[PDB]
């Protein structure tokens, strides 16, 4: 609790410089072509653009409190807006090039930037939304939830119940979530690209998921400043911020990266919307 091994810290970033770097994004549009199934992995850093500090960077929560100093804030949680990135997920799976989205992060981004839930694994929680004990029914807040470690928040269950309401934030010793772990890893099993952006993959089985897409010749993508649990058994990793990673694949997709209308829930994915031809890829 105390001693929760937190794994490796503060590693040097790497930056790749700039011609390796549009190369790199190049290759990624080409994987995005080709491929029938495509996961992204997200963590901790595809927020640090929105002021909400990650773990092991090198002002992360761990790696500060290694050192005796505090992580730093620019945002609450409510005032955070989705990054570029975010919004750039919102619109993969809007055209049919996201078939599903796993996540680390409990800063509440994807379900505010209005990615619909259904495709959707929020693997350690996510602090807006409370569940009910009894009936299982989660009610996505406009404010933080005020507890962690799957406590009573104080609210009852509204259903048409009165169960006890918990918030869903798992503590060191408490279990995935075996909705979203089963369709995080029946979804990574099943993809032929998983990309991860702005996770340090050490975490599992988390960090592991990404693996999994290996198994019957998946491709993988690694983009993250720091190196990664994983990375030997990348075949592409591409170090630089991921925001300027991601507006670069969008514009060679042919894609915007769409307005944030303000915190909006969506439960359920809409149908798919036209997207660009594809190139011819010899
Ligand atoms: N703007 C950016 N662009 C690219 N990479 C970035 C950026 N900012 C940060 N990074 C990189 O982002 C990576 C973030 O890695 P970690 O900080 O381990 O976050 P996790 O999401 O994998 O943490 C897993 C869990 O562990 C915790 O205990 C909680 O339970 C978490 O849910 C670093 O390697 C940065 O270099
Ligand atoms: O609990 C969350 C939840 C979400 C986050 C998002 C970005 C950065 C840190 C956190 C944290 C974090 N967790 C802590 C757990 C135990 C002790 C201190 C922690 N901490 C301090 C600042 C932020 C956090
Ligand atoms: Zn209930």
């Amino acid at each position: 609790p105390f001693t929760a091994d937190k794994g490796k810290c503060g590693l040097p970033e790497i930056f790749d410089p700039p011609e390796e770097l549009e190369r790199k994004v190049w290759e990624l549009a080409r994987l995005v072509w080709q491929s029938s199934s495509v996961v992204f992995h997200t963590g901790a850093g595809i927020s640090t653009a929105s002021g909400i500090p990650d773990f092991r960077g090198p002002h992360g929560v761990w790696t500060m409190e290694e050192r005796g100093l505090a992580p730093k804030f620019d945002t609450t949680f409510e005032s955070a807006r989705p990054t570029q990135t975010h919004m750039a997920l919102v619109q993969l799976e809007r055209v049919g090039l996201l078939r599903f989205l796993v996540s680390q992060n409990v800063d509440g981004l994807h379900v505010r930037s209005g990615f619909p839930r259904d495709k959707l694994a929020e693997l350690h929680g996510n602090m807006f939304v409370e569940e009910c004990a009894k009936c299982k029914t989660q009610y996505v807040r406009d404010t933080v939830v005020g507890t962690m470690g799957l406590k009573a928040t104080g609210r009852l269950c509204t259903v048409a119940c009165r169960g006890e309401l918990r918030d869903t934030i798992l503590d060191w010793e408490d279990s995935l979530p075996d909705r979203d772990l089963a369709l995080a890893d029946e979804a990574s099993r099943n993809a032929d690209l998983s990309i991860t952006l702005g996770t340090s993959l050490q975490i599992r089985p988390s960090g592991n998921l990404p693996l999994a897409t290996k198994r019957r010749g998946g491709r993988l993508v690694i983009v993250n400043l720091q190196p990664t649990k994983h990375d030997r058994h990348a075949d592409l990793r591409i170090h630089g911020y991921v925001d300027e990673v991601m507006t670069r694949l969008m514009k060679h997709l042919g894609l915007e990266i769409p307005a944030w209308d303000g915190p909006r829930v969506l439960e359920r994915a809409l149908p798919p919307l036209p997207r660009p031809p594809t190139p011819k890829l010899e």
